[PDB]
């Protein structure tokens, strides 16, 4: 039961749904890409959203990309949010993500607002083990016991290289749990009824981006332009993102 979607049908991204995070300051992870609001980095084509990262001198940075979200226009509490995505070859350096933040962000600071990562890929452990386009993760980041940053991360090794075709990345979010799926098969689950996880009983909004690099101690392990060996331009195709409603689903639109 689809109650909200983006099929990316038109020729331009709908600004009455989406907003652009603009900047090249690393976004708290030492990321190298400058996220812009340009057609070069984010555009619609043949029923797909395309976020394109490029090796390119821009705004002090050596890479451009995009980082888009629906904060203020679309949020929801409880439901199945699924996206059909063909991630680019992350090789070494590219870090695409499909994830959500609490709808009180940025008024409530991170991680108290709450974070749910549905898809991350291109991690340093994946590089080391030679599973660049196979090893993914979901994650929960929040303010737990003592209001302290708590990270729950579940790793999965996909059977096939996920950059070769579109795959379905989903979260199922109920009053009791958050579950994460690849092509309908669960690879992550956490109970969210605990008192310190009340941040996951508010509206959240989705986010899509393609980061390039990070601090050595961060996700990719590759912190300079010269260490990025991935094919550029790198394109993430998103055929659609849909919200499958639950009885308990609260929809927020403006």
């Amino acid at each position: 039961n689809v109650i909200w979607s983006q099929e990316f049908d038109g020729e331009s991204l709908d600004r009455n749904v989406w907003s652009y995070d603009v900047g090249g300051h690393g976004f708290g992870n030492g990321q190298l890409e400058f996220n812009t609001d340009r057609p070069e980095n984010a555009y619609l084509r043949d029923g797909n959203l395309v976020i394109e990262a490029r090796r390119e001198a821009y705004g002090g940075n050596a890479f451009t990309s995009a980082r888009i979200h629906t904060r203020g226009r679309f949020a929801f509490q409880y439901g199945d949010l699924e996206a059909r995505i063909k991630v680019p070859d992350t090789s070494d350096g590219i870090w695409p993500a499909f994830w959500m933040l609490g709808n009180n962000f940025p008024g409530t600071v991170w991680p108290k607002c709450g974070e749910a990562d549905i898809l991350e890929i291109g991690g340093k452990d994946g590089i080391a083990k030679g599973l660049q386009n196979r090893q993914i993760n979901c994650a929960l980041h929040f303010a737990g016991v003592g209001e302290q940053k708590t990270s729950l991360v579940e790793w999965f090794d996909a059977p096939v290289d996920l950059h070769l075709d579109y795959h379905l990345y989903k979260i199922s979010w109920t009053p009791t749990h958050m579950k994460f799926f690849l092509d309908g098969k669960e690879f992550g689950s956490w109970d969210i009824t605990a008192s310190e996880m009340k941040e996951y009983h508010q509206p959240f909004y989705p986010i899509l981006n393609v980061a390039v690099g990070s601090w050595t101690h961060s996700y990719t392990g590759l912190d300079t332009p010269e260490k990025i060996t991935a094919t550029l331009p790198a394109r993430m195709y998103v055929d659609w993102i849909r919200l499958y409603g639950h009885p308990e689903t609260k929809l927020v639109q403006n």
